[PDB]
């Protein structure tokens, strides 16, 4: 069509990869900063009447990456872009989605959604939202792509042992049972989730039969990595052969690398929706699968077929 | 203040009760139908400058009850209501909140939220939303009150046996562990959640140690009641002494009464956010707690203190 | 084009007929209820980029039929429908359009109009609005098609007697004189419209010369049918040969059938913008003309020519 | 309260009168033109937190008077006006409210309504809208005050003859029967409304018994005055003793004065919602009643009581 | 494409010229007044799906011309215009763009911008806005075309003397230096801008070396012409050979003609974004260049290329 | 009143100072980051019904500081804040306000303005916007306070020499002449502003008589400081006794400190709308005046008086 792909500075390596698989290149645009840390944008080609796609995760630096996106959207609308599709592989601020007990907290995921609407986004792609309801936070079509085909694919690609699937927490049990079923279920497992009272210690206790099983932990994301380490050791305590930790989004804020190299997890496998830091890059535990091909197909299919 | 309470025909018994505890009465308004089933509304008193509260669950008849509300809101705004607070104890259409696998489904919970915004709602109360993210579906303050204090209260009021707390499904595990903790945890339990392949049978298998324990099932709602029956029998199969089924919202669509009188649950206990049908009313298993007092306090506190 | 027709459950017989005359069939979509009376919708085919038309009157069950429409619109927008055209042959809630004497009434016709805007309607068709100003209630193009060509057509098709045209009330005098003129005027006639004081009786007195004339009553709609019966008898009292009652919308709420079989009207003739009940279906007085062909042409002409 | 009254240049004489009866004076504001015919506005006093009322009909010069209003509203909002109430005794562009036969005409009454919303109007007063549905064209409370009490008052004040009430056209029959009833009805009367075919002549024929009756014509407005002259002569042809022509809005565009001094109407009586031109001012037929007192009460009652 | 050009009554001579250079003619539309000075509009041809351009400056009569535009936009949207492009060569109310010292003034340029948005404008052209920031006042693409190419063109076309460029005031210094540079700069010059205190006299003093130089005054607009006369005489006082006054917009309100024929300026040269009055038309000083060709190219290029 | 002041992390020192002069303290709120650089906000006190003021410049880190503000606004609205006033002493992104030559640039100042509207800001304070038109970019009241009283105050406080006032560039000439007049004008001066062609060198040439005058440079802001250094040296080249550089906003991005310590400016004097870096803090040239008192008065006066 008049399909154009632009990329900000959040996920440039990934944006190129989606471009490669769609046999085009990234549109000409200066996206940087002024000397004072305000974002500078200039679209250096005619987008008039074009069906444009902005590939940019809203990941760390989150506000900076968000603002880049937002302001790229403004520039393209004012430049008579035919249609603007925001492709945000990792949707920043996804976790903040409610006001529990009427806490005087923002619902910042909704704020971003508004802000994107306002600036003129016509549609969004994201992979594996923290809660799918965020699709409702928008007033505009949203295709929330699952990165679990490719994970399962890899899980099979190795296979070669037992195995069973494990929810690292209370909240991922939905996500985990799905992948249990999608595999040849069995099996299942859940983690405590057990204070009170004296010592704020964790993990406490698992449920499920992990005798000599070669385990597969799975979650939507990894931040810090304390979540999954404390589940891995607890797994291993029950004779778990090998603990493989799969997830889509590799955040890895605050001391994650140290946790992972101090972890008992044999391999951690993550998708490329967030660029890996030098620390994590320099780690043998970790290996990244690409959603490039997934994302390519999805943004082509807005050619326009459906998904599937 | 200039606080006025109005009620449509969704929850009139409950609306009166909240009025009693706030030592006022329901404002004068004709809310009915024309001969052709279009809703007729007339506010038969001066609401000019008033801080008005419309107490009306959006329950079966759902669209009818929704439309009543919506049109009562329109009439009060055009009548110069100072502020309109919609108190929807049971938020109809709450379950529809996402487009899984890009199903070409509506996000009807968001549609209602929009429609309420549009017509001029300034704030909403609801009790126990199916997903709390719905608070984000609105562009306006929303106080989502938990009806679990009063449930736990009742649970204590009987006590007199073991007991442990049980999630009737995959999705309520969050809700159940909370009530487990709020009690003197222990304990926990989850239910299958186990097809494939040949026979679409359920329940399959429980996780947790229910030997001679006197159980407490808990969920946000009851619809049909197949969900909880199939968990009750499965519980009882493992020597569970007494199965008490607690939930906030008593929907009870489609053959629920028959399921409950054919159930193995010793007592089912529900809040009064939805009027009980004659069938369910005529049942010894069931007993309703009132959120009247809870709701009274919450709508007074918009006097205006916070919650707590 | 990429023209698709979908139908909810308000006017399925009529929707099929418009499809027949446009030599296509109704798109695949599940439109029903859940067990609890919330509407279920799924569009079971790709509407991406499509010019879609939702054929659905907002008639009894009015809120149910309205909500179906509204939620079908939401699902199609979120499914990237290119353009959504709501074809509402009978616009429910059309009568409520003002706040006489500052009555604290809703302007529910405007509320619906808003609600339709909000959910993403790009244009509406309706036939014979109660007041044409409703076109202003929308912020979007509205083609209000007259079903009077086809009525006059039928009136001619029989002819064979005098005849003159008669307004059944104060408010239809505009509508009636038009059809008087469109025919070979003469003639005209109006009805009381005469209380006070003691007995709330009606009709009182006619104006106009109906000696031996073979009459033609005409109105936008029929509800109850008391309106037209009391005019028919009054006509007949002045030697009117045959009273034919024509109108577009056949509402027929509350005891209409009994009124009609107890009426003195020789034939009542109505369009098919509202499905007839079993009672009315089982009546010899009545005969329905189709707007199928009218509606077909109008929705094709959004191919896109003008109207005419 | 913090009630302030401001006036533009549309109805300054009337604005003063409403101020007199509310025992306050018009706020300090420069409202004029620049040399090039763009409106200049400056609010020369603190309106911060104030409940302000802008008294300004949107009458000839219509766009000029409209723009004055609109821009006065903008200045007061940006000056932190607590609330803005637009009091538009005569709502300009009221007649244009539909797109008959899908004419490619604007619905300019709705456009004004939007434009007023946009600029931040919180409520409007108008007297006797051409169609009441315009109340729906707004998204905000609208009190459409009837100027018929004061008319009837005057009608009584003279009395002293028969009399009966007469609709000057097809469209005013609703308005006329009301005033017929409000008086000691009898009586009624309607006018042709009779082309085709050869000569575009009018009036043709009356309906009703006007033998020696002392008549009372009534309409919402007077423009040109051909409408009412041609009804007056036709009345008089049937021995009508005296024809009194009452209406709220005295537009009097295009040769109205000549028509009136060439008319057969004994007295024409109009309200002061539009300033009379020098021509009409210099005419013995005409006499104006004030809505000053009516408008005063209505804008006080937003103190805030209801109407009544 | 389906490109259509319509014109109101603000700039009909110019609209025709743009039509000539695009080898099409102005679409059929009645744009006038009713007898009472409300604008009448009817689009007398099918615009359904069309890419329409409304050529209409918002110049004196400003509100009248603005309203024409606004209501033409409403009619075309409701007539299913594919896209509406407002081409406003001279943007009325451009000067009012701020609230200096928190003056309780309107920001009427923003009000117009809103009003245009509201009514459904999809894009605007204007030539030489008073402040370019007005592009921000809109929420929609705005191409602000410079009429300085054609001015410079003419300046060269004569050449034949020195020359240097002169800012007639404090505020135009930006505009003037640009044209200085675009020429073979040198040179520059600025004007006082010098009260206090006793006598409100002006001009006071120039800065720059104008010995025997053949000058070129340049500004965005001419209103009154006192601005430029008082600069011309001051220039001439310093031996300036010939003072040529160039500007885009020829407003010429209030006694401008007298000022110009009493001026010392040898030639005044202006673009045709505003029709010249009879007075100015009858003046030898003045000569108009056309932006017809400029505007033609710009509205074609929305074919759609970029600008350049 | 119920006036509350909250502060984010952009200007905490200044926020405290405004609090001191208003004899209250900063409200309890956690404003920080999560481990992954998403902003965390919690309002830890009841704001229900409160008139709240958020004191937070949108300065470096700009997006971070902007997002803090935006999300604090969201949290307070959802917490039923009575009214939200954003006090942004330095409005980030102010410079980007147009699309010169139709550059495909964002109008990011307008984007921020939208984003603030969207999230629910009811009013803004800022000091010395780069262009005042930004007041128009908002749809809500904006008080743009001048920090020039306090500057002039200081200028007098030293006095003790000649002096005259100097515009450091083409664009500040408006700002400079004002301060010239506000002082006992004389005098004035402007700077080149003189390329082409071979060497991109600057400054080139001054206009005005600076023989032995003790100068005063003034601008809205300082970024880099190359702007003012190159004017200072050029001033000094013409025997200027002492060059004092005054401005409101002390940005000081990119090597500003080095430029200033390498400058020829005797003293630079700036307001405290942006915290000074350690580098600049450790500099003898510089001295900061407080707008604390100015801002205190302005936010009190929304008690509510006017400004003045
Ligand atoms: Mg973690
Ligand atoms: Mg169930
Ligand atoms: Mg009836
Ligand atoms: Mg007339
Ligand atoms: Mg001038
Ligand atoms: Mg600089």
């Amino acid at each position: 069509p008049d399909m154009k792909l632009f990329a900000g500075n959040a996920t440039p390596e990934l944006a190129q990869r989606i471009a490669n698989r769609l046999y085009t290149s990234l549109g000409d645009a200066a996206v940087g900063r002024f000397s004072d840390g305000e974002v500078s944008v200039q679209i250096n080609e005619n987008v008039r009447g074009g069906d444009i796609f902005i590939i940019q995760s809203t990941c760390a630096p989150t506000n900076d990456n968000l603002m880049e996106l937002v302001v790229m959207v403004d520039a393209l609308r004012r430049a008579s872009a035919g249609r603007i599709t925001a492709v945000i592989p990792y949707f920043g601020y996804a976790r903040q989605d409610r006001r529990v007990r009427s806490a005087r907290v923002p619902i910042t995921a909704k704020v971003v959604a508004d802000f994107l609407s306002s600036v003129g986004v016509d549609r969004v792609l994201t992979v594996d939202l923290h809660a799918e309801q965020i699709q409702g936070f928008f007033d505009v079509p949203v295709d929330n792509v699952f990165g679990s085909p490719i994970l399962l694919e890899d899980m099979l690609q190795l296979n070669l042992d037992n195995p069973i699937v494990v929810s690292p927490d209370i909240g991922g049990v939905v996500r985990a049972r799905a992948i249990a079923k999608l595999l040849n279920d069995t099996d299942m497992a859940i983690i405590d989730k057990r204070r009170p009272r004296a010592n704020v210690s964790q993990v406490m206790h698992i449920i499920g039969d992990v005798a000599g099983r070669d385990c597969v932990l799975v979650d939507d994301m990894i931040d810090t990595g304390g979540t999954l380490c404390k589940a891995a050791e607890a797994l291993k305590e029950r004779g778990a052969k090998r603990v493989f930790a799969y997830a889509t989004h590799p955040i890895f804020s605050g001391n994650a690398a140290n946790n992972l190299r101090n972890s008992v997890i044999d391999e951690v496998v993550v998708c490329d929706t967030i660029p890996l830091s030098d620390e994590i890059k320099s780690l043998p535990n970790v290996r990244t699968l690409t959603l490039s091909g997934m994302l390519a197909e999805a943004i082509r299919r807005i050619s326009n077929e459906e998904s599937i």
